[PDB]
């Protein structure tokens, strides 16, 4: 614990839970590729069990850089092809609104404008085949970008088919195992469930709810240890020894689509560093509930820039969670709070921290 970090962190994370009302926060900060981490406050409050480094926290949508990466594998194995057709990998979803809507359009929230969320209704495979086929798009195939737990989802179900595994079992196997986080968990087992925190919602204590498509959407819960080592190896994937994993690493930091500053990779979105902060900080909004935007193709994908502010924001009814990192400059940060607060100040606070080392 350097007194630099320690200083820019404790400056930047006590006014932030102070504002913010955030009953219990662990942050990791990379500095030249090592991890530091920091605590606060409560995992439980009822029970007076503080956040610690063991604690789990609900990532909702920062799940989706794992459900982009384990996408990025299967491409490297061969296994499936960002350029398929949705259809080659579910042969039953014979709606021809589905024609020319590929597995890239799925993951990269393309499709035409696939719903932010599938509907509660949707429980059982026939539920979600009928929601699909029934779904009728907004707009032609790659034209708008429309963030949606429907589209990265399915990509996350029909990337494992050709597996064999279920996406639990692909993403425990091929990802979680070989990185060593294990303390990441799609399913929280009974014995690690005296680590894991509850969320709370206008101050009642909740956890994230089953629905469709959760695992590959929303579903990881991390502590706050295996989320600087995911960040570590989102950092430097030539560090990672299976082949596979580094390649779909790579691919998952590649640029897709550009909307204003933004570039869409498979789960990450990636700015050119050096960043506008106002435009990393702005343009985080899931106070927007829905923003179409107009998406430019990057015909071919850039390959991933080691000069790029690369992020993603995270929630659920409970917790609020936000990663960001620079691979050139060796330098990330990870926060987990077990409440949802508004995006902007955590990019805020992760940008006046990565500022400040950098
Ligand atoms: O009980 C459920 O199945 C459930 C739980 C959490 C959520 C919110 C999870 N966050 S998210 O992926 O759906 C999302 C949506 C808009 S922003 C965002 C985020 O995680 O930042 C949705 C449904």
């Amino acid at each position: 614990a350097p007194q630099q970090i320690n200083d820019i962190v404790h400056r930047t994370i006590t006014p932030l839970i102070e504002q913010q009302k955030i009953p219990g926060m662990a942050v990791a900060v990379i500095y030249q590729g090592k991890p530091y981490y920091f605590t606060w406050g409560y995992a439980d409050i009822a029970k007076k069990q503080p956040v610690t480094q063991q604690t789990l926290f609900e990532l909702g949508s920062v799940s989706k850089t794992f459900t982009g990466v384990l996408g990025g594998d299967a491409i490297a194995r061969g296994e499936i092809k960002l350029s398929d057709p949705t259809t080659k990998y579910w042969p039953e979803l014979t709606a021809k609104q589905w024609n020319g809507i590929t597995l890239l359009h799925l993951a990269t929230y393309t499709a035409g404008g696939l719903p932010l969320q599938v509907p509660d209704e949707v429980k059982s495979s026939s539920d979600l085949l009928r929601f699909y086929q029934n779904w009728q798009p907004a707009w032609a195939p790659g034209t708008q970008r429309l963030y949606a737990n429907s589209s990265i989802g399915l990509f996350g179900a029909l990337a494992v088919k050709p597996s064999g595994l279920s996406f639990e079992q692909a993403m425990q196997t091929r990802v979680f195992q070989p990185l060593k986080l294990n303390h990441t968990w799609i399913n929280v087992p009974p014995a690690e469930e005296k680590n894991y925190a509850w969320g709370y919602r206008e101050g009642k204590a909740v956890h994230v709810s089953p629905g469709a498509l959760d695992a590959e959407a929303y579903g990881v819960k991390s502590t706050i240890e295996d989320m600087a080592r995911w960040v570590q190896s989102n950092l430097k994937p030539l560090d990672i020894n299976e082949k596979t994993l580094q390649q779909g690493i790579q691919l998952a930091q590649s640029r897709y689509w550009q909307t204003g500053d933004m570039y869409q990779g498979l789960g990450w979105e990636m700015l050119d560093w050096p960043v506008n902060p106002d435009s990393i900080i702005n343009g985080s909004d899931n106070k927007i509930a829905l923003a179409a935007r107009p998406v430019k193709a990057i015909t071919p994908p850039t390959p991933a820039v080691r000069a790029s502010w690369v992020h993603k924001t995270g929630a659920t009814g409970g917790f609020g969670s936000y990663v960001a990192f620079i691979p050139e400059k060796e330098l990330g940060i990870v926060m987990l709070a077990n409440k949802n607060y508004p995006n902007p100040a955590r990019v805020d606070a992760a940008w006046q921290i990565l500022n400040a080392l950098q």
